[PDB]
């Protein structure tokens, strides 16, 4: 069988020995570095999962017939369709819906890529070809991939090409009879470099114009590619045990810039070679926003499941349910996971066959989850924070609790109404992870920024949305005076 | 009977003289003075619409063979569900979402409470089967109701039984062999006094002690009934034409507080007689919530797109759609229609049968749409006052336009981007009229504070809410 | 006495029978159409104010001796510049801060352009000697001014000299010897052709480009100027009594559309001829927008502390004073009244003589102010309609309470906690003028739009601040770290 | 002189050797240990800057005539009050607003205290007559103060002596001829165990019934008195450079759990012993509040200054100033710092003198200050974390740049418009650090829990608020309008 285990991942990782930086030095081993192992741990548990329950998370490869990875799956029926839902929820209640690039994600992308390819051979058949192959390759091989999205702006009030270095920015150096040469930088790789392999790809909003030829690019490379480097900006796991920092030593996805030196890419994994106006309809012609918007919404309910258990376990535990205003904060969250759970329902049930036969969502759901939630997802933290009041701030460790002099002390002192001192430590200690600390705070900005800036889904939410119906019911209800 | 026309509900008002009592003067006739012909003309064409498609709006009555209204129907399929919801939506298409008591609302809680009437029989077997024959009643002789749920709280740091004034909330005043009499006030009735009959119900959300059982009170009386008077509140119809007023000269509804000096009720027309125990369970043990906020959400919708194109035609008309902010707040209102079909998507096609047979609506969708959706309203408005900006304050009247000196004057001022003088006076008008007029401000209101009010209602929502599972799932996470 | 009685007042407009029309038709005599008389009552009440306190709104004229109104006073000391403010604050008590053009307002601007008029001469030397006669005019004789700054932008995507029609908004058509000719359309006219005289003035925000230029006037002239038409929204006086409609009934001060069809305006009436850059720099070189806000915001203050005043009574008369949600609804109030109170203490308390010897208000408070409080009105008008609930839709009127089948009923019915009935639909009644009544929700919008539009009102303040101080403050706190 | 020095200080700290745990182990010397030393050095500073800046810093004691810090003083005049702010703001200055127990903040509470002492005496004479000799020892002797005003709240829905174990809380163990016996804890000492002496308190806000008065104690106390625990939670200082955690690694104060098994106070520290009544009037009779609200509103402006520069600055950095969102969301922070410049000039300007003689700041000012500010301060957060964008997360280490297989390539990544890659990543780091660290997010919780929790506080300034004028004036406009049927 393909699909692979969590050793099998581990094992892969250690052998790529990509190029990775973080705290000012080279990684010898992501497996074992204590910024990574954690994480790496994390995603080998989800492989290890789909082993666990294979008539949900594992499914016949149309081409070789073998068990590959459910996430991977081309839904033809609604059945198929709720059934890769399922499988993505699964990883996400391990994950606590903390995981941005759990394989699931980047699986739908590829997936919605490969089969609607057409796009693609407009430029030249070869690279439609390449996305089929490439798609069939990563799903035969239960390749883990992350991508980047996102280029250096350093002037924002101008376009890559105008920039004082014009040439920092990712860029087609030259072509040749094997492949290309690219040359430069792109931004925020989650899982940059614990992952097998990475999707160059234009942004999702942000629309690139013809002098922005030379960096519209969009291929998939091995991490460990030569004059490839992964800089991480520092961790957010400070080493600590699962019972001080719940989140953070378990889900510590990192974040990286992306160095390509002088780094060749053979022309069998290129799908669009220096094309804004392809690059700018890609997300929307293969289908693969929506695809990605189904995964992201069921990951969404995922969390917002979890921040609300957390809301109603700190309510109890301090005892302040019977306040009207903490009812109603209460009241908020269950909005919100209501609201994403009837756009999901609505997603898969009213989905209909595209011209590739693909069982596609309705994106008139998606499109308004993905633009709504990021919006309202720093409130629930806000009430998090609020509820849990001056408790956030009385956080002694474990260790605290199992000295000798202090043990009992700190026992009784951080007893709740309906807890125990130490129970309650804990408790508190995942709400501050989940919103206070690093990772929590990250996990906050991750929700807002992570389709785009808001700023400018909202102006393409507004311009994509068919609004001459609506006139026209208003303009028959004037003339009807 | 037949299902009623325009005329034939015209017809009933006049001849059952109503005490109807508005700006100080008893109301001779109500399908002619002026703060209440408009709206009742309104309330005609739905029921001319009724007849003009009769295999949309009509059903076949399964107790007489007779063609009934639709929005009485008591859905036993998926299909019937989305027959009712999109009977619902004609009419308020109709209406642009603006009526809060067409009688679908109404007539969705009868069908609800005549259906699942097992409730009433805790206190006698007859007023549950009196629920039921008022059901068949109201189907088969197309009844227009309205209801009152609201008690004059006057100290709300109180209940109704320990106000300096105890007698004023209706209460029971007496039993007797062939029914009840009843006294005091009930507070705002939309429509009042222009429906047929008048459903008296305990509220929503408020919960009632003990010590109100003289207050908790269910029955359903003809609007004519001796000693019962509507006091009408100040018409917000100023008598302007529909090109100046083009909401308010066609749906202002009225409220009315309602008193009962003495009032009669025969047995066979009342369903909870003195006990505060079965009023606190009626809305939803009855599952008559749940029917009225599936009727709720369609009509929601309805009003939500009548907003949007409200908003895109005034972005239009003063070419600002361009700019970054104004495509925002066009997306804040796209995303709340959005937000709300999905819910009334998962209200239907994830309905379930109940024990007595009827295809009822996830009311795990409805229950948050409708707490969601007032409390989101108030900005919807917002957002067409700012848009409008200067413009909505520029609104000369009709004749302005007739008057031989200034008529062309006004024209050529009024222009906008992409329309004339007059056509742009004209949509300004009506985003004047749905925001800040006294009937648009009422919208808003009402919108707010439609099933109660929303700290109560979150309140509720709170505590009915499934929690545990949310709970365990972080639980099991705290243990390894 | 140059200072005048309301009936002075009231029979200055009706003498001079300037063109206005409203719902269709051509106004005989503003004193007595439905639509007006009212409001020029409650005008004329403030004119009649003066005299009965002549110690407070009165002042000896520098250049005749003579007592005329205080709040054309130019202001030399604090002390002088707070009892201007005592005066705006006795004319807004009057009418509980509802009206955007009681002449103070005006009176602020035309003081301060009439002493700081050097920013004319760059035009035309005459221009600056008539901004200083037109305030000594205005002063001298009692003249009641509005102002209108609203050009009627169609298609708001361009400027004005690209429309379809560039000849709609109000602009030059020829010089001669004697004046000016001027033809098309201003906007909102509050007050308009209720006042004796108009200011056509640029915006206080928006900028005027080069090919802008035929629009970019300022003058004054009689309202009643031939060619001049008043042509005024619906009336939202609906002719109620002020027991049904205590506000409306009161202090609807209209808004008009002013028409030019080849209006005459002779050459000592003109201010800025023609010229964008001279239009844009107005109301900042003058100092007019900081006098103006100073008016502004001492009548806010009056404006709140009748908010906060509704608010309370109706808490104590439904008797939910012990929710806490509702206390808080009641701090948020509070608060807004204390922040616009310290913004007043510090502009008067801190003003400091301009380079033409006036006392300048702070204007650091007053435009920090002026930029909020339009923000923050919305909510204090959400908190009244939300704590006033189902009372606010039970709203009988005084003749229903006069009525003999039903006044009882009523009574009885419509009690409150502290209450009887007749007393508390009163209360409820003045909430729902406040806000939900169309004269409400236009207060509401007022305030929202008074100075002009948020949105540029915001970039312009970010613009206009002293930003570098706090980016010199970060980067030697960062220097501190840096290695080598 | 006795006003001290930076060193004075520490050794002050080194030599007193409280008992403080962090991290599961005692702390041997506060001094030097990873959690401590860096906020021990910041304070020591604010102690130097007192003597490289006297005139400014100090004045001439009343009672000795030599010099003390002038966060002490009982101000007298407008100018005096105006100079004791100064010298709050010099200090603020150096911290970025950032430190919430200088002990400019103690040291106004202390003054309070100390000079309106009357109401301590309506329970016992003594414990006035202390509270006066209480404020000249902490002036004569420059301690520095901590406090503590917050119970353990198990269950909120309770008093504390219906709690499941009411002794958990501090109460009243015995009265002795010679002083009290306490036992149990308080929650929230900011500065634990790196004071020379901390305050045991009520709340501001909470008021307490009869059943609590256990619960209501006023004392003050060495913070190494036998029988007290300082056990601190998780630092939050991680051991980084300055560059990579500017914040962090300077300004880290701690909050510590507060123990007492069977602690002896003496009577002379005593203030407040058991009675609920004296403890609910201690901030408002004794004038505290409003000198401490004089403190932390000019501290919440130098505060606003800063945000509002690294605001800015990131606003350059990116080229992001002609857009009218982002033009928007600068105009927000600074009508924040307006209104709070505001505040504070009528605080001072119309202070009026109390019956003790001490010239008192306009409360009604600082009070609106003190609500509103917490309310807001989480918007301004978020402000700079929605600016910041995706640029808050590229945030590698100087380790980083000064690596030679990678410093290079990280100097042009990390490029803004108008700032080179080491100079920029700086700035995002501080803006990171300020918002999206553990220390940024304390700090904006902290901000808004300052003085209690807004809810409760909302509900005390309405009820405090002089209500009625508000009334009258509507009801004698309603009665114009009056019919007499």
């Amino acid at each position: 069988s393909p699909a692979k285990t969590g050793q099998e991942y581990m094992e892969r990782l250690k052998r790529a020995k990509s190029s990775v930086y973080i705290h000012g030095e080279k990684v010898e081993d992501v497996t074992v570095h204590p910024a990574f192992c954690n994480v790496v741990r994390s995603m080998a548990a989800l492989y290890d999962r789909q082993y666990e329950k294979p008539e949900k998370m594992l499914y016949r490869s149309p081409t070789t017939g073998q068990l590959v990875g459910m996430t991977f799956i081309q839904p033809t029926t609604i059945d198929e369709l709720i059934a890769r839902r399922e499988a993505t929820q699964e990883w996400a209640r391990m994950s606590a819906g903390m995981m941005g690039r759990s394989p699931d994600y980047l699986n739908a992308e590829v997936m919605a890529m490969g089969v609607a390819n057409d796009l693609f051979a407009e430029d030249d058949p070869m690279f439609a070809e390449n996305a089929k192959n490439y798609y069939e390759y990563a799903r035969e091989n239960d390749i883990s991939l992350t991508h980047t999205l996102i280029h250096p702006q350093m002037n924002r009030a101008k376009a890559l090409h105008e920039q004082n270095d014009a040439d920092v920015p990712l860029h087609l150096v030259e072509r040749r009879k094997d492949g290309i040469i690219v040359s430069g930088i792109r931004l925020l790789a989650t899982q940059g470099g614990i992952t097998d392999e990475i999707l160059v790809f234009p942004s999702t909003v942000k629309k690139s114009t013809a002098g922005e030829d030379p960096y519209a690019l969009a291929f998939a490379i091995p991490n460990n590619t030569p004059g490839v480097k992964f800089i991480c900006r520092e961790a957010f796991d400070y080493g600590r045990s699962s019972w001080d920092h719940p989140l953070a030593s378990r889900f510590e996805e990192g974040d990286a810039i992306v160095s390509f030196e002088n780094v060749f890419v053979p022309w069998e994994r290129v799908f669009v070679c220096g094309n804004s106006s392809i690059c700018n309809r890609t997300f929307r012609e293969t289908n693969a926003v929506i695809h990605m918007s189904h995964q992201v919404v069921a990951k969404n309910i995922v969390k917002t499941e979890f921040l609300l258990g957390v809301t109603l376990c700190l309510i109890e535990a301090i005892g302040i349910g019977e306040f009207q205003h903490v009812k109603d904060k209460g009241a908020e969250i269950m909005l919100v996971l209501e609201t994403m759970k009837s756009h999901l329902y609505r997603a898969e049930h009213n989905a209909k066959r595209d011209r590739w036969g693909t069982m596609t969502p309705d994106f008139a759901a998606l499109d308004a989850a993905r633009n709504w939630y990021p919006r309202i997802y720093p409130r629930l933290s806000e009430i998090i924070r609020i509820l849990g009041a001056s408790g956030l701030m009385a956080i002694p460790t474990e260790a605290d609790f199992h000295n000798e002099e202090i043990g009992e002390i700190v026992s009784r002192a951080m007893q709740g109404a309906t807890v125990d001192g130490y129970e309650r430590v804990q408790l508190f200690r995942l709400a501050w992870d989940l919103t206070m600390s690093a990772f929590g705070a990250r996990q906050t900005h991750y929700e807002y920024y992570f389709f785009g800036d808001p700023v400018r889904m909202g102006m393409a939410y507004f311009d994509g949305y068919e609004k001459e119906p609506y006139k026209q019911f208003v303009r028959e209800f004037l003339r009807g005076a």
